[PDB]
C-alpha cells in the first residue's frame, strides 16, 4: 500500500539523513528497510528519526553486511511486505593516501563493498523487480567516480565500476520498466606511517592535496539534506534519467574531460587545481 | 642499454603479439619480460617467437599471477637488470552474461584479476620508476572502459575501475617523469545454464545481444598486429598522452555520451544498436 525502500549503509551520512527523511515523510508515503553493516552503530539513526518524529513502523534496521550475500538473503528475507519498490545502494568506503601507501587489503575490501556490494545487491534484488516490470534502484554515485582525483585512486577506481556497471544494467533494463539511476554527490558535510609507506616528494604533495581538498570541503560541501532531496527528486520522476548530480560545481570541469578524449587537458587542469 | 618491458597476460592475444612485436624489434632495442598466469600455456608465445626470429635472450617468461603479489614481487625480483623502463599491465578476464546468472566468484574474480591486478603491479613497480624520475606504463583500456555494454556489466565495471585509477594517478605522476597510458581498444580477432540463472526475456535478449556483437566482431575487430603498434607509437612518444585509441569507430558514440551528462542519450543510442 505503502512504498517500500530498502537502504545500505544507514549508520551515518547520506543513508541515515535519508532514511529519515524517507521515514518522516509527512504524506506518511513509505517503509524504510535503514540498513548498517553492524546494529551497534544504529544509535544516530534513531537518535535522528526521534527528532524528526518518524511514526512507529515507518522505520526498521537491519543487519546487512554486504561483503557477505547471506546477509543481503537474510535481509531481503525480513521484507515483511515482500516486495521493494525502491532499493537505494548506499554503502561505501573510502580510501585516501598515496597508492604504495595502501594495504592490499584495504584496497580489496573498498572494491568488495562498493563494486561487489553492490553488484550482490542487485543480483538479490533485481530479478524480483524484473519479473513485477516495476521498481526503482538509486545508487550512490560520486564525482570521483566521474573523474579522476589524485590519491583517490581506488575510491575513483570503486566510482567509476560503479558508473560502468549501471550504465551496462540501464542499457538492458530501458523497457523492462525497472529504473536505475546514479545521485552524483560532490562533497557532503597518521603521518609517520604514510612516511614510512612513500618518498618525501609525494608526501609532501599528500599534505598539499589535503590543504586544498579542506578548503573546497568547507567552500563547497552539501548538507546531506540538501544531497537527501535529490534521491527524492530521482524516486518521484515520472520518468528518470540515467544521472543526477547534486550539485553543477564540477560541471565544468567535467566537460574539459568530455572535450579532450586523450585525457590530458583535463590531467593538467586537475593537476593545477589541487597543486597551484 | 637496452629498454626493459615488462608485460603481464602474455599467453595469447594482445600481451603475446605485442611481446614477441617488442623482442623481433629489428634495432634489437627491448627486453622483454613475458609474463602468463600458468607457464604451461607458453607454447604460443614460443612458436610466434621462433616465427618472427626474436634474437635468444630478447625474450623471457615468467609466472606471474597477478591474483598474488608474492608472485608479483617474485617476478619483479627474476629482473636481471634491476629496473623496469616499461611496465605494461595487459592481464584481463571478460565475464559476459545476466547479471543475475553469474556466480559471485566469477564477478569477484574480474576485479581481482583486472583492478585489484593492476592495483598490485604499480604498487610494486611504481617506487622503483619514481625515484628514478623515468619510467613508462601503459595499461590495456577498452571501450567498456569508457562506455557501459549490456550483458558486459561487471566487465565494463573492471574497465571504468581502470580509466579512474590511471586518471588518479597520471594527476599525481605529471611531473614525476613518470608516464602513464591507457591503450583503448575496440574489439580484436553453455545455454541451457544461462536461462536456469534467468527469465526468459533477458534470455532472448542476450541472445540478440550476440547475434549483434558477433557482426560488429567481424565487421570491426582489428589486427593485434595493428593494436600492438599503438603501445610502441605510446612507449616512444615524448610527451605521452593519458590516452590512445586503436580505432576512430567508436568515437562519435562516445561524444554522444560526453554531451548528455544525465547518461540517457547514451543510453537510447546504445539499445537501438544492440536491440535494433
Ligand atoms: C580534488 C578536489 C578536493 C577533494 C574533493 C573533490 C570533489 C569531490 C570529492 C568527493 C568527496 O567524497 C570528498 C571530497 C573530494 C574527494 C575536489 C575537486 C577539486 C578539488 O581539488
Ligand atoms: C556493444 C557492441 C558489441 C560488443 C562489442 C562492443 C565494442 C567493444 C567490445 C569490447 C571487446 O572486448 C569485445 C566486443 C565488444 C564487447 C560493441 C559497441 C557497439 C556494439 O553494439
Amino acid at each position: 500500500a505503502r512504498t517500500v525502500v530498502l537502504i545500505t549503509g544507514c549508520s551515518s551520512g547520506i543513508g541515515l539523513h535519508l532514511a529519515v527523511r524517507l521515514a518522516s515523510d509527512p504524506s506518511q508515503s513509505f517503509k524504510v528497510y535503514a540498513t548498517l553493516r553492524d546494529l551497534k552503530t544504529q544509535g544516530r539513526l534513531w537518535e535522528a528519526a526521534r527528532a524528526l518524529a518518524c511514526p512507529p513502523g515507518s522505520l526498521e534496521t537491519l543487519q546487512l553486511d554486504v561483503r557477505d550475500s547471506k546477509s543481503v538473503a537474510a535481509a531481503r528475507e525480513r521484507v515483511t511486505e515482500g516486495r521493494v519498490d525502491v532499493l537505494v545502494c548506499n554503502a561505501g568506503l573510502g580510501l585516501l593516501g598515496p597508492l604504495e601507501a595502501l594495504g592490499e587489503d584495504a584496497v580489496a575490501s573498498v572494491l568488495d563493498v562498493n563494486v561487489v556490494g553492490t553488484v550482490r545487491m542487485l543480483q538479490a534484488f533485481l530479478p524480483d523487480m524484473k519479473r513485477r516490470g516495476s521498481g526503482r534502484v538509486l545508487v550512490t554515485g560520486s564525482v570521483g567516480g566521474l573523474m579522476g582525483l589524485p590519491f583517490n585512486d581506488v575510491y575513483c577506481a570503486s566510482k567509476f565500476a560503479l558508473e560502468g556497471l549501471c550504465e551496462s544494467l540501464a542499457v538492458l533494463l530501458l523497457p523492462f520498466g525497472v529504473h536505475l539511476s546514479l545521485i552524483e554527490c560532490g562533497p557532503v558535510h597518521s603521518p609517520e606511517e604514510v612516511l614510512d609507506r612513500t618518498d618525501i616528494h609525494t608526501f609532501h604533495r599528500f599534505y598539499q592535496y589535503l590543504a586544498h581538498s579542506k578548503q573546497v570541503f568547507r567552500e563547497a560541501a552539501q548538507n546531506p539534506e540538501e544531497v537527501a532531496e535529490v534521491f527524492l527528486t530521482a524516486l518521484r520522476a515520472p520518468k528518470p534519467t540515467l544521472r543526477y548530480f547534486t550539485t553543477e560545481r564540477f560541471l565544468p570541469l567535467l566537460r574539459m574531460r568530455l572535450d579532450d578524449p586523450s585525457g590530458s587537458n583535463y590531467v593538467t587542469a586537475m593537476h593545477r587545481e589541487v597543486f597551484g
